[PDB]
């Protein structure tokens, strides 16, 4: 019933550690539609509402065929999410940038947040987060600090509902459905397992 | 000439087949789009004399791999008369995703089954006439099946592909656009030794 918020990104890009701080337990929940795999997930009051995050599987390439990968299209077909809440590592930023613009083609509603920002600053990098937010049209915010102001933004990303906006994103992953049907299909009749 | 792309995963018999197809003859190359030398040979099928390019082995035509970022660049710019697709018939299961994934994009596809001997040790039965028409896409097991193979390719390589070319190209502009909004952020925003 409540507005879903998916934390998306990369492995190992702090995303547990993230719904840790914002939920304060790790509970689990399954039967997702969609999926049977069990995710870290919580509902948390975010200003006067009750809002749902839930803790996708960390991926490389939202067209890839790994099951993590698998797994979320699945999960986001089924569950389209209000918010996609899309978390890059900073230390990363050139290698993570690819999955928040594949989401972003899918047309969903996305707030980045720039994880470990510090440790990037203390090796050699330095992100302008405002130029980054300017090229994208999306709202990029750095954690260290800016987790106020990340939850800020959260509630203004969930104010305002986009009619079709599910029927939408189930279009832009049709394709790699219709592969992931297609691979089902031609196994199960022209191959035999033991 | 005519060009076949040799594409599979890593370790799927792909560097033997195309040092058996090219005779040992193979040379470093140039191609438009991708700085790296990639080999390729010749070989007469039919009437054609035609280059055959040994493609770096890949896990996913849509990942951000080195290999992968070069199938894609080296195949937006170099659209082959046929590709000719090597599978490990052993992981037939998962494998199966990569020619789906070329097939997506409106090629002309031969695929190669190389294994089919163990995958059938295994208890891993494959119908290739069952898979083929399913696909509609030829299908050949090797283990030995070469002869066979390499005159579907031959045929293959005789009926029209008006407009594949363009089509090809328009396919992977989805993967393009992602590199040109990558590079173009990047640039802009963030600032690395
Ligand atoms: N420096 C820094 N490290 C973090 C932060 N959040 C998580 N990490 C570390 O990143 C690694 C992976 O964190 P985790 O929550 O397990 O990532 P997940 O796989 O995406 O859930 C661990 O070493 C964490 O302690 C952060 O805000 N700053």
């Amino acid at each position: 019933q409540f507005k879903r918020i998916a934390l998306l990104g990369m492995p190992n890009t702090g995303k547990s550690t993230l719904f840790n701080r914002m939920t304060g337990g790790a509970a689990r929940v399954g039967n997702w539609p969609g999926i049977t795999v069990e995710l870290l997930s919580g509902k948390i009051l975010l200003g006067a509402d009750m809002v749902e995050i839930i803790d996708l599987p960390g991926i490389y390439d939202l067209h890839g065929f790994s099951d993590d990968e698998q797994v979320v299209r699945h999960f986001l077909h089924d569950n389209v999410p209000d918010l996609a809440l899309v978390i890059l590592n900073a230390t990363q930023i050139e290698r993570q940038m690819s999955l928040l613009l594949q989401l972003k083609q899918l047309n969903m509603n996305i707030v980045v947040l720039l994880n470990m920002s510090d440790e990037a600053k203390q090796y050699g990098i330095t992100i302008d987060s405002r130029k980054m937010s300017e090229l994208l049209q999306i709202p990029v915010f750095q954690l260290s600090t800016g987790y106020q102001e990340a939850l800020q933004a959260v509630t203004r990303a969930l104010r305002y509902p986009t009619p079709g906006m599910a029927e939408n994103v189930r279009t832009q992953l049709e394709q790699d459905e219709h592969i992931e049907a297609e691979m089902v299909r031609i196994l199960k009749s022209a191959v035999q397992i033991p």
